Formats: structure tokens, C-alpha cells, sequence
């Protein structure tokens, strides 16, 4: 199960770095 | 497939980070 | 398949990602 | 063997990529 | 074929974006 | 094969992102 489980925690680390890209956005315009 | 998933949720993100990045480089331009 | 295709997805994205910031970087140099 | 390997590599880089964005946005935002 | 093609990609965009994210850290710190 | 040193590639970009993306949140707090 090795490489599913690290391509499953890849997907969610790379939604909580989506998130926080969309915040910064956010706090740059103001 | 936990294959075919995961990485269909890593593409979903990458045009997030995508948009977001073209974002944040327009308003830093002004 | 849908492996291949989200491989795809994620290379287009990934360029489009470069582009962004090395525009960031000119912009926080002047 | 080693896709295995590189994965959990790039699993646990994700995860450090994914905390260093949450802190530029709570100092961006504060 | 196009699975390695698109890794090949993804290699080349993510050596780019470390590159981009170094000259910010460089303009941050001047 | 190709596959693995496409990932290996990755994976060091993977951890020079994470190392700049540290330095970038510590210029950005003072």
C-alpha cells in the first residue's frame, strides 16, 4: 500500500496548499 | 482506482495554485 | 487512461505555476 | 523500491511546502 | 510513452518554480 | 527506469521549494 497511501497524502497536502494560496490572493487585493 | 483519484485531486489543485499564483502576480504588478 | 490524462493536467499546470512566479519575482525587484 | 522511495519523499516535502504556506498567510493576514 | 513525458514535464516546471521561489527569498531578504 | 529518475528529480526540486518557501515566511514576519 506504500505508493497509494503517499499519492493519498501528496492530494491532501496539495489541497491545503491551494487553500492557503487562495488566502494570500485574498489578502493581497485587499 | 486510490490511483486515478488521488492524482484527478493533485490535478483539481494544481489550476487552483495555478489561478491563484496569476492572481497574486497581478496585483503585485498593480 | 485517467492516470495519463491527470499527468497531463498537473504538467500544464505546473508550467503555468512557473510562469506566475517568475513573474512574482520581477515584480518584488522592481 | 525506488518510485515507492521518491513518493514518500515528495509526500513529506508536500507536508513542509503545505505548513510554510499556512504561516506566510496568518502573517499576511495579521 | 506519455505518462514518463508528462513526469519529465513536471520535473523541468518544478526545478523552475524552486528557482523562481529562491529569487524571492533573495528580493524578501534585501 | 525513466520513471523513477523523473520522480527523484521531483523530489529534490520538492525539497529546495520547501527550504526557500521557510525563508520566505521568516523575511515576511521580521
Amino acid at each position: 500500500g506504500e505508493i497509494a497511501q503517499a499519492l493519498k497524502e501528496i492530494a491532501k497536502a496539495a489541497k491545503e496548499i491551494a487553500w492557503a494560496l487562495k488566502e494570500i490572493a485574498q489578502a493581497l487585493k485587499g
